[PDB]
Parts: structure tokens; C-alpha cells; sequence
């Protein structure tokens, strides 16, 4: 119980459909730093440590690509590695990729291998990563509906 | 805005080049030649950041001096110059009427070639050779913070240094090592080539324990085979260098491979908390595309450096080296057993056409005549211009398509020899 | 008496009525001209003439082209196991052991051959007891004519010597130059007659140009020996391709490379000195061993001469018997081994490889793909082995950027430095040394 309210430093909101479904799920946002209410910072590209230190923590990350998906996948990688809590922390913590099925298998292996965790797939269908208790805006809704339960 | 009215412009001697664009004619500049003085526009100095230290099949240098350019370009042919001039560039500044003077002057000799003055507009820098490397070692991306001076640790508490290595290729690290005295504690590798383990494992009596590929090694692997003192890594640089038309970029092709250096970095790097050194290094080719030279220097949040092994040695290999070792910023000096000259390398009775040897691909004018009949280099010899043993590569039956091609890709053993001079400040040497 | 089957003499000897050196061992005719080197029996004139030839041919692959008693290859049968080679047929086999067991021998996995096994009298094929010591001397006398001994040179004053003036006809790689460089005499000149540009290279870049080089020999007349001369030794040997008879098209003497030899001769000729003369002089010869007798008769006749047999595997780890003419000073001692001798195939490779075999030879897969094995995957010999096997100081041939091919086809025709070290150290005693 005594929850603070969340504060997602989402990515690729193109139509901001997630923040939607979030403030839709009935819990509040503390801040939102999107990057394609929501406090825009920079393209991908000007983002460095001392900022992340400076505006840290974070409790969740979305990706998202419906050309070269390393592009923005190793950002986001390279971001999540900021985000992501140090040595002697407890605070709870999430992340969660989206990605088309239509891939390359190679592809998939080191996204895999990179992520240090195994996939999981939804049909329609689209790939799917995320270390989050729980097993297209439908899609959305069911996957951060379990999100209340820490929160 | 063309570059007619702006020659005659500083001709009037009331205006100076450096505020205009010398190679592209547009006002608004954002930094100088370091070969003439004058200006470039930004977007057209990126294109002298990339095309300045390219070559092309005959020996000779591949685009323009001044604009980068050309469809057609005049070639200097004086000795062991490269330098080629273009078409339209010559009348711009020197004047007119110099299209049908070098075209009938046989031999031609180009401006570097002659003691030169303001000839037109064509002002010489005084001390170019100095600015020149400056010009790519201190640009200002973003200003990161100077490298972290581990503690001196003294001797009877240094352990031998646990090196790692990707790529190892035919353990020039280890061979450098070696010499220098630092006892190899542990030398893991992580070589895939079946030629390339024979030349690692026979010359050095086994003592390197080759493993497996890279894609293979796991996040348990590193603390079962660590701890670790040093990471070397050197990424595969045919996946985008300006000599493949293909033109696949750092996020697509076999240059994912820079990031599974960084990915067992982070494993590697000693826990917070914990005080004991960690070095580690990188390399590519200097002639990759603009958006790679930062991009590499972001994730690695360092400041690349640049080495020219034309200080060293009798050939042309100068790359971008990263990394936090100790004092490595510090001018090349060149050392009193290298053999700065082609003529300390070849056999007996033979006699070289040339002085230093430019850069050499997979497939190899002739520099070398021997009793007065025309030859070229033998596979022995390049052995000693990269500073490797003589009889190194003469293991499993390679000739020499193979002995060419497993040399062409190595780092110059004086040049490495430089970077790791200060490890004997942390490490049990002899 | 001449012309029956070999079933009367079977029957003869296994009956008592006759001996075994009465009638010929492999086709059973009369008139014991000689005696079998490896058993007891005898040879007549038409079975000898051709076992002086073939017993030393070998296959593509390692092992015997014709079966040892016969030589006639109608039907073969290996001995399976290694470090011996010789086979029987079947005829060879069958009528001098017993009926029948062919088959059983055939269906008998894996195979030994007779030497192999322990001697016994398996049916009328007794086992000489010194075989070895008489089949040597089977290659090298009771031949041709008696040629009156060579006179020795008189004892040349430990002081009045001079440094040797050769001229190696045929040098090659400049094996009779790194011999005598080696064993520590004097070179004052150094004559050399090659057409092999890659020899060249080879001879020049190691030696430091110390031998001057002269064209084709076919272009030397006698005003050229007249400037260059005098000469201390004379040094040739001929390009053993169109005298041996691996190739069905064989030429013999007479014609093609055999007709160098007339050259070598007239060589000599115009080299050898005049009457009233003091000056010491020897000269030397070389010759596969496997060729017909009637061209080594003409060779042996011109020369005046009856030449000795060297086999390479008593002081090396590798098949090669030659013959050789001359005139140096002691030329059929018994040969030792050096204290310093690779003798066996382990001592010839890398780090982390293994020898299986223990002296190898001189359709390349599965059968001569395995004398080393690496880490399971049994592979080949290279460059740098043969270049141990041969004797040569490591890295001789890594000249003028040649490969594999080159350099084995390069090695595989020369001599082998401790022969060619146990004919030369007599030679000591008359020039001077170090
Ligand atoms: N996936 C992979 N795993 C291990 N090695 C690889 C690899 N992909 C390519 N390589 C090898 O890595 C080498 C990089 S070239 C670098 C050579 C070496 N680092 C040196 O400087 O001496 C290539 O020759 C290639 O054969
Ligand atoms: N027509 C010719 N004239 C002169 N030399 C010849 C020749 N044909 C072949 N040769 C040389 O004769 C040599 C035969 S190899 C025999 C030489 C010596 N036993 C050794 O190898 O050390 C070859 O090296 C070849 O270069
Ligand atoms: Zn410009
Ligand atoms: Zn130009
Ligand atoms: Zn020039
Ligand atoms: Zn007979
Ligand atoms: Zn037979
Ligand atoms: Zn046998």
C-alpha cells in the first residue's frame, strides 16, 4: 500500500495512444517524457547521463515500430540501460517492446540475446518482450490492465 | 554566390578568403582548410572529414585537393606525390589559362611539389604539416570529461595483466605484449578463422586459449572466466568504409558487432563499490561515413584519437583509437630501431623505385628492381614493414593469396607498442 | 627341364628329389645364375634382369606396384599392416604355400604378409636368416665386368692445400655448396649451371651471391673451362624424369634428358687434366637406382666405374636409394648415423602434432591423407616438415613468393644433406678446412 503515482518515460508516441489508455486505466502520471501533458525533451539523439540523473527514476518504457529497426532498437537499448536501476535498489521497475512478427529470424536472436530474456508472441500477430507480472488499442489495454496492482 | 566574384574580391586586397566557402563558394563558414588558409561551409567540411586519407587503385591519391571533386582530375606525377588537382578548381584561384600549361608541361609538378607563394590566391600554410592532424584529433562534439586517472599502483601488488581480446585475428596483441615484457597471466581470444588459430597456437607454444565465437558467449561466461584487466576489441571494417559501394551503415550489417563489444564491456567492469583498474580500446578505419564518428564516441562516451603509422614505419595506416589508457594523447615519437625507410626491408641485391609504400589491398606501381630487371614485393618483406617477425605467416600452406590477405587487416606493431607503454605502471612486467 | 610348371619343382622339393638352389624361385626354370636376397633360392637370367628394376618402384599411394616374388601384377594382395608395404599376388602366394588358402588369407581381416609373420617353413618359403646383409650386396657386385681399383691420390702435404675450385654441373638449390659450407672447407670458387630462375633466387638470396652463375649448359665450350679452370672436383648429376620407367613412354639413354649425360661426359673430358700432372682431382655422379641394367652397363662403361648404393633411410626418415659413380676417397665405408640426426618422423613437426608413422615413403585421400593428425582431423605434411625431413636448415625454400606446390616439387628432387656429408668428409684430408 502508500503507492506513488507512476512516471513512464515512454518512446515513440506517434498518436500518444499509450499515454490515453494509461490515464483510460484509472491511475495517474507523475511525468511523461515522450520522444517520437507530455514534456517533450529533445530528438533521440540529445539525450545524455547527467540528464537521466538529473530527471531519474523511471518505472516504465515502451518501444514500438509498425527500414532499419537497429536504428532505433540500440537507442532504446542504450537508454534502457540508463533507466534501468543500480546495485542495492528495490524500487519496482518495467520495460516492454513492440515489433512487428514479419522479421528477420537473425534479427529476433540478437534482439533476444541482447534483452537477456526470452520472448513472449500475441496474435492479431506482433512480437512481444517485457518483464511484467500479466498473461492494435484492445491489445494495449490488456497488457497494461494488470499494471494497477503495484501501483 | 559563385566563386568568381570572390577571388576577385580578396584580390582587391580588402577581403580575406576564410569568410567564404574556398572549396564550395557559399558565405557563412564554419572552419579553415588545414592545407591552405581560407573556410568551408559546414556541410562541406564533412565531406573533407571523410574523403582526405583515401587512395585510389594506381597508387595515387583519389579525389580532389582542394574541393573533394572531380569528373575528371590533372595527376602530379612527381616523386611519390599523389596528389590530384581538379579541372575547374586550378582556374578559380591561380588564374586563367593554366588548363593548357600542365597538359604540354611534362613532367607536371603541383603546388606541394614547388617552394610556392601566393600564387593567385593559393597561400601555402607556413607550419600545414603541424595544423594538419589537428584538424581531426580536437573537433568539439561534446565536450566529455577527461579520462580518470586510476591510482598508481606500485610494484608487489600488481597481478599479470588477465587480457581479453575480440577479434584477435593473429594475436598482434599478444605478440606486442610479449615484447614489452608483461607477463600474460590469461589471454582469452575469440578468433573464428581456421587459419588464423594455427598462426596464434604454434608460434606461441600454446599458451592462448582460443574459445569460441562471439555470438556465443553468455552473460555467465565472463565471471567464470574473469576477472578481467583489460578488454582489447577490434570491429570487422569492411561493413561501412568508403570503399564498398554497399554502404551498410553501423545499424545494419556486421557493424553490430561494435555494440557486443560494449554489451561484454558492461559485464566485465568492475561492480560499484570495488577500486581496482580497468582499461580497454578500440579501433576502426578513419574513412567511415559522418554519422559513426560520434555515434561509436557517444556510446563509448570517449574522445577518439588519431595515430599515422607514417612516423613509424614505411607505410600508410593511420586509425581512430579509442579508449582511456594512460597518457595516450601524448605527440608520436618514432623510435631508433624502426625502419623508417623501404630500403631496410627488401632482400638482397634489390633495389626499391619508391620511399614509402602506399596503402596495399587484396590485390597488390612496382616499387622494388633487382639486378636491373623489374620486380615487385615479396611476402617475406611485408612482414617487416608491419614490424612482425620474419617467418610468421609460413604455417598450413598458405601461398600468397592468403599471406596477403590475413596481413592486410592488422595493427602496426610499433604503433600498438606506443598505446601499451605505460601498462608497466600497473601490471608485473618481465 | 626349363619350360614346366611350377608343379614338378613344388613336388620335387617337397618330395626330397631336388634342392632349393636348383631351379629358379619365381618362375621355377634351371641354371641358378644368383640366389634370392630375401629367401632361399635361386635366379636364372630372364627374372634377375627385371628385379634389379622393379623392386624399388612404389605406388601413387604408398605401397608396392608389383608383388614381391613374380613382379608381375596380374592379381594383388596387401600386407594390411603398417610400416611395411610388400604384397604377394596370387599365383605367388597360392602354389608355393598350400591350395586353398587364398581365400581364407582374403577373408583373413586384417592381412599380414609373410615377413611380417614369424619364419617358418610355411610351405617351401624359408626365411633367409641374413637376408638384409645379403640383399644389399645383391645391388652392388657380381654384375658386369671387374674394373681395375681406382689409384689413390698420394697423401697431399697437411700445409700445400688450397681452397677447392667446383664446379657443380647441375647445382639445383645449391645443395653440394651448403654441404661444403657446412662441413667447414674453403671455398676459392664456385661454378654453377641452372636454367631454374626460382632456383636462382633460392641459390642467390641465401648464400650472399658467393656462386657465380653460368646459362644453359648446352652452350659451354672449351675455352670457357680454358678461362675458368683449373678444378679441383666436378660435381653433376642428370634430371632423373625420362630415365626411370614410372613413365609408359620411356626414352631410356640415348634421347631427350638422357643425352645430357654425353654433355656431363665431354664436360669432364675437357675439365680433366694433361699428362706430367700432380694436381689432385675428383669428380662424382648421381642416377635414380630404379632403371633398365643395360643403360646403367653403357653409364658404368663410359665412366669406368662400378657404382655404390646409398639409401637415404639408414641416416633419414624418408625412402631414397641412389646410385653413385666417383672417385672420392673411400666411397662404400659403412654408414653411421650423426648424433644429430632427425631420425624419425617425431622429430620433424610442429607443436601439437603427432606422428603416426615412423618413416614415410617418397590416390591422396583417405590412404596418404593420414600421416599427421590434429586435434581428430587427420591432415598433411607441410613445407616445413619436408624441410626437416630432407635435412636442410629450416625456412631455406620461402623465397620469390611461392606456395605449397612449388616449394614440395622444389624439394622433392635434391639430395639429402647427411649423404651427401658422409661422401664428402674424406675430402678434408686434401684441401683445406674451416
Ligand atoms: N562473428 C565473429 N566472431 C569472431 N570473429 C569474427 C567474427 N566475424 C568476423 N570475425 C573475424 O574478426 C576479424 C576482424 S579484423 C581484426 C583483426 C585483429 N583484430 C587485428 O587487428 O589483428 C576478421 O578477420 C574476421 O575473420
Ligand atoms: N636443359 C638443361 N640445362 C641445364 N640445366 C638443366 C636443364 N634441364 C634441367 N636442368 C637442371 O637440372 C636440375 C636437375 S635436379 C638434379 C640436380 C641436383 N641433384 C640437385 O637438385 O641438387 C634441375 O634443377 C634443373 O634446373
Ligand atoms: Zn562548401
Ligand atoms: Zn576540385
Ligand atoms: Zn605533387
Ligand atoms: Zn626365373
Ligand atoms: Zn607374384
Ligand atoms: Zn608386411
Amino acid at each position: 500500500a502508500r503507492r506513488r503515482p507512476i512516471r513512464v518515460l515512454s518512446l515513440f508516441d506517434g498518436i500518444a495512444t499509450g499515454y490515453l489508455v494509461l490515464k483510460e486505466l484509472g491511475i495517474k502520471v507523475g511525468k511523461y517524457v515522450a520522444s517520437e501533458n507530455i514534456k517533450y525533451v529533445n530528438d533521440v539523439r540529445n539525450i545524455t547521463k547527467k540528464n537521466i540523473e538529473e530527471w531519474g527514476p523511471f518505472d516504465l518504457v515502451i518501444g514500438g515500430s509498425p527500414e532499419g529497426t537497429g536504428r532505433l532498437f540500440f537507442e532504446f537499448y542504450h537508454l534502457l540501460n540508463y533507466s534501468r536501476p543500480k546495485e542495492g535498489d528495490d524500487r519496482p521497475f518495467f520495460w516492454m517492446f513492440e515489433n512487428v512478427v514479419a522479421m528477420k529470424v537473425g534479427d529476433k536472436r540478437d534482439i533476444s540475446r541482447f534483452l537477456e530474456c526470452n520472448p513472449v508472441m500475441i496474435d492479431a500477430a506482433r512480437y512481444f518482450w517485457g518483464n511484467l507480472p500479466g498473461m492494435s488499442v484492445p491489445v494495449i489495454r490488456h497488457l497494461f490492465a494488470p499494471l494497477k496492482d503495484y501501483f
